[PDB]
This record gives C-alpha cells, sequence and structure tokens, in this order.
C-alpha cells in the first residue's frame, strides 16, 4: 500500500501518472521485475543491484534520463518493503516513465520519474510444467526496437504472444525471431537440453539478457553441465530431451508440451530448479552475495 | 487547468491519471487518437470526429482491447469536453484508451478499457513553409511483430527512435523505411510524393497507419484533377521527386523542402492541396461540411 | 471397391497403388488436382473440368514432371471414371500425377509420369454457416524455395503443418502469412475479405495457388458489380474486415466468422457470392453452362 | 524380385505399394532414411543402424507422424530384410514411413504410419575423384515453413529443384544457400570446407539436416586432431576455400573440385577424412566397431 | 576514334582516367547506353534527350555533380557522331566519373567529368530468341544501393549474373529480387505475356526504369494490348505464353527457353519487335519526335 | 609527380590511366588493396605486404577477375615502386586490378586484369583522439547480391552512400548494419566493441571484409590477455559498450567517442591496443618483424 515515487513513499492511490504522458501514449519507458523471498528467518531480495543496473542500461539504450543511481534505487526498494512491513514473497516492479503531459514525440531532455511497487506474489507459471505453443507473432526485431532494453512499448509484441497462446488453450507462448529461430517466451528466457547439453539462444538472436538465465548459466558451471549459447530451431525444441523457461516471475518452469509434442519433466531441469530455490532461500553460502536482507 | 473526460465524467486534468502499475504504462497496451478542432470565427469545428472515433475502436479490436463505448458516445464526449472548458480557439484532442487496473501479468484478456479525452490548445507541429527530412536508420516496425495499422501506444517507441534520430542529427523530421526498405511514414505522419504530375503515397499493405489526413488528401486530389496512386515509394523516387510533403492531424499538410540534403521546391501541388485543406477545415467547402462537428 | 483410372485403364481401387520406392512418395515430386461434380437432380456436372486439367499440366511443367496426356484426354478419362462407377451424386475427383518407377536418385529428369484419377462421394469440407480461423505460426512456403503456384505434392507438408496447428486447438481452419508477413492462403483455400464495400484477395505474386474457385469468384464479382482488388492483405485488415471468406473446390464459399477470437458477421457479399456460386454449379446460370461438363 | 519389409512382413517388391490416394503421396507427409551396408569380404556391416532408426522416429515426431515401431524393431527388420535377400555386397537401405490409408483431408491427426524397408545393391552416388558444383537459384526451404531437420518426404521437392538445376547444366551437384544467404546443403549432402587449416561446416541452426555422416566426420576430426568449427559459411569462403567436400550416406566423402568454375584442389584433409571413413565402415577401426551391425 | 570528354573531342587513346579515381576504385559513377540507327537516308539517335535526362537523374540520385545540362550532352552526342562521320548503327556510351585521383571515400563537392563514346554496334542478344536461366545471385536491393540509378558500381551484381548464366551454357540471366520476384535480366527489362496480357515488374520491385520498356508500354497502348505493371514470379515465367527482354542493346529479344522450359517465339513479341524496328528506322511518323537526325 | 607501377613497368603517374570504356570503370569490376608503409627513422617498412597481396588475389578469384601476377611478384612490385620514388616517409600504397580493354558487354569472361600500384604519402584518415559515429540508414550490401568478402570496386558505392550520409549529417564516420540488422562495419573500417572487459568484433559470416588490421588486433588481444569473441553485435550492445573503436589500414586504431549522440570514453583497452599496434608497425616488437618488409 506504500509505493516509492521520486524519492517519497506515497500511498498506492497517489502513484499515478497523467494520461497524457508520452510514456502511456507512446510506450516510452523502462521497467524491471525483482523478487524478494521470505525464508522464515529474513526476507531477501534476489540480485537487486544487477536489476537496478539493467534498469539504467535499458534507459540509456532508449535515451530515457533516469536521475537515480543503482544504489539509490536499490536502497529505495528495501525502504519500500520495510515501510510496508512485508515478511512474505514479493514481486517488485520498478518502472521509469515521463511524469509530464506531452503529445510531441520529441522526448529529448525530459527526465524520468521512477516508481517502485512491491506486491505479494505467488507463482507465474505452473511449477510442475507448462504446455507451450509457438505463436504466429514474431519477436520485434533489433532493426525496429532496441529489444535488449526492458522498454515498455516493446511488450505489446509480448502481449500479442501471451494472449494468443492463452486464448488457444496453452499456458505460454514461444516466439520465433524475424529469421525464424526460437528466442523467448512472452516474458521468459528459454533453455533446452539436447543429449546432456544445455542450449539457450545468444544475446544477438533478439533476447533480453535475463538475470535468471544468467543465474542458470552459473548453476550449470557449478554443476559441470556443459552449456552453449546457441541458436535454437523449432525442430530442436520438438526433438528436445528437456526444455524449460526461466525468468524472475517464472523462476525455473519445465516445458512439458510444445505444440502438442510431450516433453519429459527431465532431471537437468529438476536439478537446476532445486538449486535455484536453495539459492534464493539463502541455503547456498557461495551465492549469498546476491541476496539483500531487508531486516 | 482544464476539464478532461474520463470514463463518462468530467474531472480536472490533475485527476486524469492512471496507476503506475497499469499494463498500459508498463507494456504499451493501449490505443489513441489525434483530432483537431478549428476556430473559424463563427464556431468551433471538430474535424472528422466520427471517423477518428471509429478508428479508435478499430485500433482497439485489432489489439484486443475492450473499449466499452460507442463511436457516437465518444464523439459526444469530445463535444461535452470542449464545451465544459468553453474553448473558442484551435485545439488538439487526445483520446486515449488504456487499462486503469494494476496488473503485472501480460494476460490482458477480459479487462475493460478506460477512455480519457483531453482537449488542448495547439499549435502548428511543423514549419508551414516546409521541413528538412532525413531517412533514418530505424526501420518501421513490421506487421509480423506488431499490428501497425492500429494506433497502438507501444508501437510509438519505434516512432520515438526515429524522431529523436532525425532531430538529434539536425533535421526536423524522420522518414522511415519498412522491413522491405520501401518508404512508409514519418514518425507521426503519412508521406506523399509528386512525381511527373502524379501524387504517390505508400499503400495500406506497406506498413502505414491509414491516416485520416491521408484520406482527405485523396479526396482533395480527386476534386483537383491530380492523379493519385497508392503505390510503394523507393528512396530513389524520394530523391528524384518533384515535390514531397507530410500529412497528419497535427502536421496538417507540411511541405518537405529537403530529403537527406537534397533540396526540394515547395511545390505547386503541395500548395494547392494545403490551401484546399485549410478551406475544408474552416468550413468553406460546402461538400465537406458533414466532416465538421460544430461545438456550439 | 469402385473403379479408378490408372494410366488409361479402369482398375479396382485396391490395384491403384504405387511402389513405395517411387521418388514421388519419398521426395514429394508429384502434382494433383481437386475437381467437383455436382448432381442437380437431372444430371451430374463436372465443374470446370478442362480448366483443372489444363492447370495439372501447368503444375507439371512448372516442376519438370512429364505428363504424357493432354488436358482433353484427362478430361475424358474423368468422365469415364464417373460413368464406370454409376455415380449420381456430389463427388470430389482427385487426379494425381506421380512417378510409378522406383528411384532413390533425386535426378528425376526424363522419367515419365503416371496419372491416376479417383472419383469419390463427398459432402462439405467446412461448416456452411462459417468457420473460426487462426493465423498460424507456420508461414507459407516461399517461391524462392518451391514453386508454390504449382499444385505440387511435396509443398502440402507446409499446408498440413498449418492445418493441424489450427485444428489441434479446435479451430476449423488455418490462415497462413507469407514470408513478407501478408495473409495469403488457408491450408487448402484462397481467402477474400470485404473492406468498406470492396472485395479484396491476395494477388498472384504473394505466394497463392491460383484457385479456380478464386477465378470464378472474380467473374461472379464482375457480374454482380462488386468492386474487386487483388492487393496484399495484412493481418490488421483481416481483424478489421467487414467480412471474410475462404474459397476452394472442396471449401466452395465458406464464411469466416472468427479470426484469432475477433468475431466477424456472416456478411451479405459472402452470402450473395455463395448463393451465385451454388446456382452456377447446379446449371441454373445459363452464361456459365460452358463450365459444366455433363457426365450422362 | 527381392523381398521388402512392409509392416512386419517380408513381401515381394511388387506388393510393396501404397494407394495413390494416400495423403503421403498427395501431400508429402512421410519420413525416410538412408542407410548403407558394406561388404568387407568377411561380413556385411550396416553402418550406424540404430542411429538412423532413432533419427527416423525423431523425424516423425517432428512432423506429427505416428510410427508404431521402436528403433530396435526397425533395426532388426533391416537385418532380416538383408538376410532374406542373401545379399553379400554393398547396399543402400531405404526405410520409408508413410500413410497406407487413402485420405483427401489435410487433417492427418491420429493416423498410424506404415513402414517399408528396402535393401538394394548400390555402388557410388558421386564421382570418387571429385565433383563440380554450382550454387543454385533455389534456396533451401526455411524452418519457418517446413521442419527441415526432419528427413521428411515433402521437403525434397526443393532438393529435386536444386539437383536438377545443377545437373541440367552438366555439373554433378548443387549447393544451396539458406534464406539468409549462407551455404547450407547439397541437394542430398552436408558440406564441409577447409579454410586455413580449419575444417568448417554449417551449423545446426542454419537449415541443415543433421547428417550422421556429418556427425561421423566430426568424430573423425577429433580423433585426427583437426580443428573444427560449426559456423555459417558464405559463398565467398567457399570460392576461396583451400578444400571442400560433401558428406552423406550415399555420397560418403566426396571432394568438391569445382564451384561456379572456381577450381579447388582435391586436398589432404578431405583425403585423410575419406580414407579414415573407409576404414571405419569396413571394420578396420576397432574403436568404431560399435557402429557396425553384422548381418550374418 | 574521336570521343567527347569534358567539352572537347579527343582521340580514343586520350579518353582515359587515372587509376586512382574513386570512380574506378569505388564504383562511383553513372552511365547510359543510347542507340543510333542508320536507315539508308539518315542516322537517327533514339530517345536522346530522355537518356541524357536519366543520366542526370542517376547522378542526382547517387550525389554525383555533373556540370552539363541534358541539352549540352545531347548536342555533344550529335557532335561526336558527326566528328567521326559515322553513317551506320552505333551504341553510344556516356559515362560520368571523377577525373581526380582520390583514396578517401568522401566524394562531397567533387565535379564529374563526362565522356561520350560512339561505337559501331550490331546485336547484343540473338534476334530469333535466347535461352535464359534464373541465377543464384539476387539483384542488389534498394536498401543497400540506389538501383533506380544507372550507377556503375551496381553492375558488379549484374556481372555476377551475366557470367553465371553464360558459364552455365545459356544466353542470359534472370535475376530475382531480395523478395524472390523476377525483376531484370543482367542488363534488360523483362516482359511476359499471360493469357493475352502483357506483364512487366513495377518500378518498386527493384528495376531500372528502362527507356525501351517505356517505348514498349507506348507500343502496347497503340496496339490495344492490355498491359500491367505487376510483380512476376518464376512460376509465372515458367508458365508464360510468351516472354521477352527489352533494352537499348537488347532491343526486343524473345525468350524461348527459361531454365530448360521451352517458350513459344510468340505473336505479341513479334508484333512489338516489328513495330519497335519500324520506329527506330523512322517509318512511323507519330514517333518521329524521338529520333534525332545526325546530318 | 610519382612513378607508378603498371603491368610490370614504371611510368609517371600521369600515364597510369585507363580507357573510359573499361568494364571496370563502367560496371565496378575490379579489386583493390590498401597497404601502408611506415618510416621509423632507420628504414621504410611495408606492413603485412604479402598478406595484402594474397588478399588481392583472393578478391580477384572471388569476383572471377584474372590477375596474372603472383603475390610475390606484386610484393616486389611495391618495393620497386617505393624505391623508384625514393620515399622515406609514411605512405599509403594502392594496388588496383582492373580491365584495361574497352568493353561494353557485361560478359567479362576470358579477360586478363591489369594491375597498377601507386605509392603515396599519407596521412591519418581519422582523428587519433577519436571519432563520432552514426548508425546509417543504408544497409551493408549482402552476400546474396555481391561477394562482399572481396575488396571489390563496385561494392564501395554502398560505402560511399554510408560515408556521405554520416558526414553530411555532422559525423566523422558511419556504422552500417547488415540485412539482418547486426552491426557489421564502418564505411572502410572493421569495428570492435569492449563489453565488460571482452573485446567483440562481428564475425566473418555477418558481411564484413576480413581486415588485416582486424587480424592484427586479434593477435594483439592475445598478447595482452584481453578476451576476444568474434560474435554478432547489435545496436543495443553498441549503445551500452564500455569502449568502441574502428580498425583498418588507413584508419589504424581509431577510438569511437560517440555513437548516435551517446558518449563513449576513450578507453583503456583501445589505448593499449593502439599503443601496441604502433610499436608493431614501427619495428619495436621482435615477434612481428616478419610482418615488416624493409624497402632499403
Ligand atoms: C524480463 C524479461 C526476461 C526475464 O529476465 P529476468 O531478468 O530473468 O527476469 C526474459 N525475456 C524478456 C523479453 C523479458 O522482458
Ligand atoms: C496518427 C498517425 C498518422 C496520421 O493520421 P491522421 O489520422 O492523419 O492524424 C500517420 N502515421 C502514423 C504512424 C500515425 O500514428
Ligand atoms: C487447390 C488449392 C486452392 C484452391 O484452388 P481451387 O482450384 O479453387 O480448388 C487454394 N490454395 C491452395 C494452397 C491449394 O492447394
Ligand atoms: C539425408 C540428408 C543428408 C545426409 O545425411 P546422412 O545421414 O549423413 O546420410 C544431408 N542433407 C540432407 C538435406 C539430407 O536429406
Ligand atoms: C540500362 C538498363 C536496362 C535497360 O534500359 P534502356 O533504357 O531500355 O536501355 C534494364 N535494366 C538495367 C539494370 C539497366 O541498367
Ligand atoms: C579494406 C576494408 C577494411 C580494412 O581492411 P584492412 O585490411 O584492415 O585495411 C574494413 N572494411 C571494409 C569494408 C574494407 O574495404
Amino acid at each position: 500500500m506504500k509505493v516509492w515515487l521520486d524519492g517519497r513513499l506515497v500511498d498506492e492511490e497517489e502513484a499515478k501518472v497523467t494520461v497524457l504522458s508520452p510514456s502511456l501514449n507512446y510506450g516510452f519507458g523502462v521497467f524491471e521485475g525483482i523478487r524478494a523471498y521470505w525464508n522464515g528467518e529474513n526476507l531477501y531480495v534476489f540480485r537487486l543491484r544487477d536489476h537496478m543496473e539493467r534498469l539504467l542500461r535499458s534507459a540509456k539504450i532508449i535515451g530515457l534520463d533516469v536521475p537515480y543511481t543503482a544504489e539509490e534505487l536499490s536502497k529505495a526498494v528495501v525502504e519500500t518493503v520495510r515501510a510496508n512491513g512485508f515478511k512474505e514473497d514479493l514481486y517488485i516492479r520498478p518502472v521509469a516513465y515521463i511524469s509530464k503531459p506531452q503529445i510531441s514525440l520529441d522526448v529529448r531532455g525530459l527526465q524520468a520519474s521512477v516508481a517502485i511497487a512491491a506486491i505479494p506474489f505467488g507463482k507465474y507459471l505452473k511449477v510442475e510444467g507448462v504446455r507451450a505453443a509457438v505463436v504466429s507473432w514474431r519477436r520485434v526485431h533489433t532493426s525496429m526496437m532496441p529489444v535488449m532494453a526492458k522498454a515498455t512499448g516493446i511488450y505489446l509484441n509480448s502481449i500479442m504472444a501471451a494472449v494468443e497462446a492463452r486464448a488457444r488453450g496453452y499456458d505460454e507462448a514461444i516466439m520465433l525471431n524475424a529469421e525464424g529461430k526460437v528466442v523467448e517466451g512472452s516474458g521468459e528466457n528459454i533453455f533446452i537440453v539436447r543429449r546432456g547439453v544445455l542450449m539457450t539462444p545468444p544475446l544477438e538472436d533478439g533476447i533480453l539478457e535475463g538475470i535468471t538465465r544468467e543465474t542458470v548459466i552459473s548453476i550449470a558451471g557449478d554443476l559441470g553441465i556443459p552449456l552453449l549459447e546457441k541458436s535454437i530451431t523449432r525442430e530442436e525444441l520438438y526433438a528436445a530431451d528437456e526444455a524449460f523457461f526461466v525468468g524472475t516471475a517464472a523462476e525455473i518452469t519445465p516445458i512439458i508440451e510444445i505444440d502438442g509434442r510431450v516433453l519429459q519433466r527431465g532431471p537437468i531441469t529438476q536439478k537446476i530448479a532445486e538449486t535455484y530455490r536453495r539459492i534464493v532461500l539463502g541455503k547456498e553460502e557461495k551465492y549469498l552475495p546476491w541476496l539483500t536482507p531487508v531486516y
């Protein structure tokens, strides 16, 4: 019920933007998604700095001036959670946007506001596995929108995918890029396992560089699971020994069906999903530097 | 401070606001319109009001947004909005349809849109005497990725990249090529060239938004005996053009007097079409008076 | 059993078989056709027989398949197959041209095709009252990679991908975009929209098979005074259409009442085209009697 | 005559036929394989049988074809077909999976495939000393349109287009670029170049079929210490290569000595890979004895 | 043996450019091809002004400054032919290029030279019909080079096509554009006949706007042959009742074979080829305004 | 006035000229090189001379030009050329291979190239302290249209469009994206970014020319313990880069201190690599002395 907004905690109901904002009207903003986990002993924010660092990278990429440092945004999160006394699982949404009414597309020199909402949050995707479908919509291409930024207007594309998959009776979309390579869910990175090797599409194929994908790559290297950042085709998805989605909201979600073709809820996925939970729960000493305690 | 219509009710512009958690703000899921009203001394006339509100609702059906108002209801809303502020001068009117619920999930199914209508004084968006335009590096977003024929909010991040690129680098406005490298639009305007006495404008299928100012030019070209072809334009046809201009609601009819440093005359067809458009919007052409909604 | 024509002989349908090592089976090097015959109560009329057989032959020359029969021969062979079976009811007739020799090598030069022609009882392919369609993830196979204008066997793996994708979700049919992102085909049907009183169909160049039902529809539109444009269609124009329908030999004229959840009316143009097509194929339009081949 | 396996029965090759109305014939909905057996003087060894049968099954699941046999079953069925025929010489074995039911409809869901397996005497597919290749006008069919990694029947119309184009001019084989312009395939072969001591082959994602000869070559390179990169190949890198060769079950290891008139040496890497492959398939490499299935 | 060069007639051997010219080194020039026909009574230059007008349009498109008007270039042609006393069929090559040595790619402000050579010339293509082949090379695309200009560096693409077709045992190439639509020969526009309707690809498909194509469109309209400027696919080429190439050098050349598929030497082509010859020969009064007499 | 080598003979630069009818001038059919020599006080050293001349000949084989000289002969020619002018200062050397015959026909088969070599004093092509770069509207020409890995003359019309666009609009240099919109080159330079301590440069397959200055940077990065990845770069990775630089023979190692108005530090890796390159070319690193051809 308290939300941070430009350096102040305000009630939920005052964290609002004019309807003439070019952020609303032109998809001109950036956002982030950050989890905090309650383990019974504390509340820990997962990879806080890395997210706020990417928030600012996203802004720089789309030419939005965010007048806060990653440290002051990081501090604001913790202060936003303390203000509300939350001792439970949360999703945290920072969003950067223009506060002023403006009809002109010329946004040079404008200065973003940032708001930080923390809300109680369970599971995005079914933990025992989802049914996925390749959609008709392709991922917006680097030549038209800067897709490595988590920029707000891009997610129209993501919405068309998420809705198509869902109206068609599946749990989540898979999007192919302009060249036809599997790249992303609607908000998720994607991993396959092919003969004991983990594959995820490289930065250049049009993906957003996920922090949960990054954690997955570290987990792999700890576990000695050979991993490649390599383009994935539909056919390799269809023929996968295992497949899974990753993201802040999704966590580690097995994909047990692609376009009607059943996939094993496999062992590589289970080992990653298990170790990711131990990590966020603060049960792996080595990865404690990524947990920010709130109390 | 102005009154703004918001879901049926007139509120101060300071109250026409939406939660920062709205999937509209966060994920560019909304639609919008641009509509002018013109003061002619006698009355305030809103231009092609019904056509714009029908487009709002087509935009919305294209992106799967549920707007719970009719075109007639929206059109009345604009009239009530301008009146309650007693404006008697030129206005730009912005209808914006968006989700006023906080929602983190991308699954926007089932949600019903809000609609705000702001009417503001305004203004010429472009230099009447003409603009210098650049072909930008950024490609116009493609139909296979976003439904670009909707005036949908998220798509404009593409326009912004364009508009900033042109301006930052010296120019007044961008020209964007499609994925197949044909000329398609400005950043918020449709484009016309005149080649050998023939008007050319990119067709619907190339990636444009179907402009109402575009449509009006096509009617004007017919009144005036100027041949018109909805036909793909290449960057070479731009460079060689005898005349070029932008059109749109804010833009009106704006001559392009330079493309990538190559100079264009402010030409006779452009001026004829600009001149007629002004007659039309000011209520001086009988035939077009059903396009004008009087406010008072 | 029922008799089937195979290389100039009427054989029982159990003998109408081809070695499993044919390069037509193993590499999709064949052509086919789809032809209907309709019983009007007096006689059984085969609809545009010669046009279908001419097109089989164009399909072959396109792919380099050597069909040792003329259009006229194949046309007569149909008429005898129907007669042999004593059919007095609506049929779908399938001419299939393919290699009867076993051959592992991809070098199919100089081989000579066989032709088999089967006539089968057949009602409707899609719901008469209208079908729900989904734009699929599969794009239409591109001209740069196979000769899509030919009705060629190996191409239809793409059509099956699309057809199954749509039906696996309980939609009735697929719509497929071409590589450039424009609507082109159902899995086995040409597509028409109505948009502001104008009938639009993707043009030849977009990657369609040149349907003969399509061609009929184009003649009927002229007869009826309906303005018609062969122009690229986007997904946005489909979503926003006033009406939409599929056409094909098996499909006839089927209204599209849903596309990606967006409802479309079963419209007046589609109805009037459906009703006129029906009267043509039953012999009730005297100008079209030349398209109707009597069997008895 | 020679015996062929058809659905768990050894039949004479004249009975190994399929109705001409199968959707496998009419719509290219099938999968196949190519497997060799080699006579070394002591025994006939089938080369990587189980890997080929595993891949048949992956090909089917990719296309949604229901093959009611396991890899192991099909593997044994091969061994019996060879034995039935008393062959004691080099063979090409063709497993073909396809629908034995007649069906006009594109909805192939839930149908159950038949499998036929033929074993035929077979020498060389391409000149041992090297072949002249042409980059063809036809591009490899794209993943967005068919599932190229599957060895699926309907895809090979594209391969025939390419194969015929090259051979019509008296070249021995085709090279095909993918949609993005990168070298991917011969008509029926994977491609390798040597460029400055490094063996390069297009990668999985580029649109290739994952050849088992390709996979062997990759194991042999590791054995031999030859640095290997799976990276996209341009036409320029082919023209400029130190060496080039095609690989495939039928092709074995064939040097490419001419591409678009540009001469290439019959090189040392290609020779050493060819010689090692030969020794592997004859049972003279003890580490690879697990890839060799004895028939007798 | 006399050639015009920057306002002077010089012998063939002095019409030369430094090897360090950025025109030679970077394909930065424009050119034209113009015929003159000897009819026994005079020598007439076909559509001289229209060609010199396009020369200048080409330069303007690639940003080459040509300091002559179309009229002065037109005059120079006639003066170049008179100087040589030619009374026979000629091809005329105007080429505009940079005279200065320069390694920098920055050609702004440079000022072209123009040279005008007139040479005796027979037939480019076999008058009774050619065998054509679709090539592996695609026409350079409008997004990379301004292909509506007859600019010199572009013709590398054309060369790769012409050579491929020719090394493969055919008479001429057919090039498909980036989208796969038939657009051009290596130096020729292309026409098909489909059920009595003439089709040629539109300006936008990547073609150069040929003057011989334009004459063909006028001839069609005189003859009441219905004509469409419409995209052509390979399949429509394969299934054509007739096909032909047009260009200054090619004239009207039937295409009697495409990729092994025989085409009729048809009647629409013959009527156009016949009327084009009557035209250039000065036997059609109506089209006399396009012939410039030399004597 | 300088002596220039021309087909084996030394002539005054005024005589190193070619007919205006040459298919090289008219149709961009030729190849070229850029090579430096560096005065170090002790001698004049030509840098990577043999490597550049081998590239000339690869360029030529790629475009089908017949250059009738060996790499060794060309390399000697450069040495003889610099000597005959007695230069003892920094030079740019331009070899250019072209057709000295007048030929109107595009069929260039059978013709033999001439080669001229000019050696000229020069010069820094770019601001040592750094350049401002723009992403241009023009796409880098594609492999499916021209053999862009050849340093072929006609391709540069693309570079010129780029270079003029950047410069005309304020900037020092262009950056061009490929057809697939990945970052590929400057107008005559290869590009490097530094992201999180890692050097990145677009790989061979994306459309670059394989620069010798590029190769030298890859060797330098190895000497210096700086990790390097030949890997596609997106415009977002450019914008976010910690450092960026151009490399090429004329360019040397040029920092990029602005990309599309976004400011970059003149960074530490760039400076380290620039510094080493200068040591290398001036004969101060023993290991690289086989790269230096002494003139005297
Ligand atoms: C946010 C996002 C992801 C997931 O990233 P995390 O940092 O792991 O939450 C994946 N793909 C896209 C398109 C996204 O926007
Ligand atoms: C709104 C808009 C136009 C202009 O439409 P009008 O109806 O004339 O105001 C043109 N192009 C784009 C991209 C637009 O959003
Ligand atoms: C056969 C076919 C049609 C319809 O053609 P008709 O002759 O009208 O039956 C349409 N599309 C495709 C892809 C086809 O194969
Ligand atoms: C079968 C095939 C190959 C070669 O695969 P192998 O298993 O090595 O015989 C290569 N390319 C394509 C297109 C194929 O169909
Ligand atoms: C010159 C040219 C033509 C033919 O034009 P004409 O003006 O008829 O000589 C056709 N195509 C291209 C690519 C050309 O350069
Ligand atoms: C010549 C060239 C370079 C630089 O090559 P160097 O061998 O380093 O001089 C880079 N890019 C392009 C396009 C070039 O022509």
